[PDB]
């Protein structure tokens, strides 16, 4: 009882009190007197679980409010009563209230010439504003409102929903009627942002989510009837004639995070859940006829359907392991039997697109093709017709179509002119071609790639070529002057005749050797296409790897130990902390592209890359593509991506090397001989790297758009349903309901925690959020002091 209400008081002080005295200081007395109301208030009974003290409380703060409001502008700074919120470039009439200045022009000018609120005329016109007086006033009030929600919603965060018990009844039905306003004028039925206060308020309907993360920590089984009332009021007078997937998606969400969260933080192992889940499924009636005339979906209902993602996502995760590898543990190939049981006498079809949309993210593409074979026994997780509709020719994605529509023209030329042996096409689409002789040359090089060696890796296509369709490859590459330089053209010409090696790169995935053949590829064609300044270190690493022994790899431990000084990649340790100065996307990337010139070099001549790399004998190209799976992992856990969404995050960086010929990245010598050239190396690519990182969130979207329409992998039914299409090609699967759509079953991003890092560090989690940032930084090394008592 006591610390509850010592607590409760330390929230006060620590949100309101202290933040009047560092901002505001002419309510200090003001609110060390609201600290002994409070107290007084709490002393009867600090129980906020129940509903008379959090009433109290409430209370108390409303007068606190409207005391301060009293005490800046001369009894009662209100909301504009047109717009019903803070007055923006504030005018005040004679009859002391005080509007917006865009509301009073769009209301006074016709033939009512008054007040809407008191009735009383204004004489001349609205001409002078206030932005002394009104608009402090309104400013400082904003602040000391802000204030006090910080410390309500702390309040509630904390005191309301602290233990296992869920509290009262009254307590949770006064906070559902708070997130909604009262109507005072026709617009009514607002919403507003947990807060015992009533100016502060949006125009649109906007949902949050505040109370479903904190009523959910309970049980489901006990807050089933508040989450339905709180849902069936927003059903009745926000979103009655609305889209309700988006409401409906987020209450899905919501739902599964809670079993994430009573799952994790839950004592429990895998064999009781998988247990649990398929007792679920192997009951589970459909009932769709029940809860759809259109607009019945209920809380019950979204359940099930969160409870149905969360089978089908351990499916996922059991199916992406039993491909990589051996035998499935017995309890995980039981479930997945379950898992099938499910999907077959459950007739809809929407669970299997999810579940391919899950194994797409997870993995890729072409992993989810690979099951979509003749006898594969993970081909039930298909839809009924994308089997069926599948050709013998399934394509990879052209991750090159980063670049985009002048590569398009490119490789399509290229593509017709080894389809017939008829080479002037090619020099049609480059002469039609802006974006200069570099950019046009890495064009021809990557269409090259794409259309001669893509033959060469499948059984069909090689040794096809050879019969009098690379004589007219070999005499444009011959000819053409776009290429008119002879590390060029000799890289030109081993694509074509297939003796570059890097194609024979040797892994054992077959998925992962085509990711790496391709980034390989395009790190050459930028090395040797782009004429910069910060190319010349990685260019040595491929094109001459003997200038580059004794001499600093960036991302490399400093203290000093010059050239590759990482171990095994197949180790046991914490995940390699950032650089001096770096975030660790940028340091993953700037490693990763080492790694990727480092693996070019090495497959040329593998004894310079010997005698960089520190510790083996044995050889450089495993061991340099080990370190660039172990890179492209953590990649994908700090970007909150898919696989081939970060694959083209990769191909994207690669491609922005090549248009940035501005020169300002002088001082440091193209060797590395140094620690300070090596230093300058890391400024001046974080720079880079910073520069695709801010842009990337629109990039990506057209990118997906570029690759998605390539009309090699469109008409493929994988791709449509994945990647931006409904699978309602699929005729089989129900109707055109609220809840059956396809953005209810899409895949959306487990939250990890490096994610949160990646988000702390482009939100300047340094001068934010330090702690945090301290802690995220740390957090790896840190997991360890737990183990400093046994030691
Ligand atoms: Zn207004
Ligand atoms: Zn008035």
């Amino acid at each position: 009882a006591l610390w509850n209400r010592i607590f409760s008081i330390a929230l006060f002080v620590e949100h309101v009190l202290l933040g009047t005295e560092s901002h505001i200081p002419e309510l200090s007395p003001l609110v060390t007197t609201y600290v002994s109301l409070l107290d007084k208030c709490l002393e009867e009974d600090s129980n906020l679980k129940t509903c008379r003290p959090f009433v109290a409380v409430m209370t108390t703060l409303c007068d606190c409010k409207d005391k301060a409001s009293k005490k800046f502008s001369r009894f009662g700074i209100q909301p504009c009563f047109i717009c019903h919120g803070d007055a923006q470039d504030p005018v005040c009439l004679p009859c002391d209230h005080v509007y917006c200045l865009r509301c009073i022009q769009t209301w006074l000018i016709p033939g009512q010439m008054m007040c809407p609120y008191c009735l009383t005329d204004l004489p001349d016109k609205f001409s002078p504003t206030v932005s002394q007086d009104h608009r402090k006033a309104i400013e400082k009030h904003a602040q000391f409102r802000h204030m006090c929600n910080s410390f309500f919603v702390d309040l509630v965060s904390t005191m309301c929903f602290k233990d296992n018990t869920p509290p009262e009844k009254s307590v949770i039905d006064t906070l559902l009627s708070l997130l909604f306003v009262q109507k005072e004028l026709l617009h009514r039925e607002h919403t507003k942002s947990l807060s015992p206060f009533d100016d502060v308020v949006d125009q649109t309907p906007v949902i949050r989510s505040v109370l479903l993360k904190l009523l959910l920590k309970y049980s489901f089984h006990e807050v089933k009837d508040y989450i339905q009332n709180y849902l069936t009021q927003l059903e009745k007078k926000a979103f009655l004639t609305e889209d309700k997937t988006e409401l409906y998606l987020l209450f899905i969400s919501c739902l599964e995070d809670s079993v994430h969260q009573k799952t994790s933080a839950g004592c429990r192992n895998l064999e009781q859940v998988l247990r649990e889940e398929g007792h679920f499924l192997r009951t589970y009636s459909p009932g769709l006829q029940g809860q759809e005339p259109v607009r019945i979906a209920s809380v019950e209902y979204l359940q099930e359907v969160a409870r149905v993602r969360l089978c089908l996502d351990l499916a996922a995760d059991f199916l992406s392991e039993l491909q990589e590898g051996s035998e499935l543990a017995e309890d995980k190939r039981r479930f997945l039997k379950h898992v099938e049981e499910f999907c077959t006498r459950v007739n809809n079809d929407w669970h299997r697109v999810y579940l391919v949309r899950k194994l797409s993210s997870q993995r890729g593409m072409e992993f989810v093709q690979s099951f979509s074979k003749q006898g594969h026994p993970c081909q039930w997780v298909f839809p009924r017709k994308v089997i069926a509709q599948q050709k013998d020719h399934v394509s990879l994605m052209d991750r090159y179509l980063v670049h985009g529509n002048e590569y398009k023209a490119v490789r399509d030329a290229t593509a017709k002119a080894v389809l017939e042996c008829k080479t002037l096409d090619i020099g049609n689409a480059l002469m039609a071609c802006r974006s200069p002789k570099p950019q046009q040359t890495a064009y021809l090089l990557l269409a090259l790639y794409t259309e001669v060696a893509a033959l060469y890796r499948s059984p069909n296509g090689s040794l096809h070529p050879e019969a009098k369709q690379l004589e007219a490859v070999n005499k444009f590459i011959k000819e053409s002057k776009i290429l008119s330089d002879p590390n060029i053209r000799c890289f030109a010409r081993s694509l074509v005749d297939n003796t570059l090696p890097l194609l024979k790169i040797r892994s054992a995935n077959s998925i992962l050797k085509g990711t790496v053949t391709e980034m390989a590829v395009h790190v050459a064609t930028i090395l040797l296409c782009g004429h910069n300044q910060i190319l010349k270190p990685l260019r040595n690493l491929a094109f001459y790897p003997v200038n580059m022994a004794n001499a600093f790899l960036p991302t490399m431990p400093e203290d000093t130990q010059t050239g590759h000084v990482l171990g095994s990649p197949q180790s046991s340790g914490v995940a390699e902390v950032s650089d001096r100065g770096q975030s660790p996307v940028v340091f993953i990337l700037t490693r990763l592209l080492t790694h990727l010139a480092m693996l070019v070099g090495a497959t040329h001549n593998p004894q310079a890359l010997t005698v960089i790399i520190k510790p083996w004998v044995q050889d450089p190209q495993g061991f340099l593509q080990q370190h660039i799976q172990r890179d492209l992992e953590q990649l994908t856990k700090m970007l909150g991506r898919s696989a081939d969404e970060t694959i083209h995050v990769v191909h994207l960086i690669l491609s922005s090397l090549l248009r940035v010929q501005s020169h300002g990245v002088l001082n440091f010598n193209a060797e590395l001989s140094t620690k300070g050239c090596r230093n300058n190396w890391e400024k001046h690519f974080e720079t880079l790297l910073l520069r695709e990182l801010k842009h990337l969130d629109k990039n990506l979207p057209a990118i997906n758009a570029l690759i998605s329409q390539d009309e090699r992998i469109s008409s493929n039914p994988v791709t449509k349903i994945i990647y931006g299409d409904p699978a309602t090609f699929l005729p089989h699967l129900p109707q055109k309901s609220i809840i059956h759509c396809s953005k209810i079953w899409s895949c959306r991003r487990k939250i990890t925690v490096e994610y949160l890092q990646h988000i702390v560090e482009q939100k300047n989690g340094k001068e934010t959020v330090p702690v945090l940032w301290h802690f995220l930084q740390k957090e790896a090394e840190l997991r360890l002091v737990k183990f400093l008592p046994e030691i």
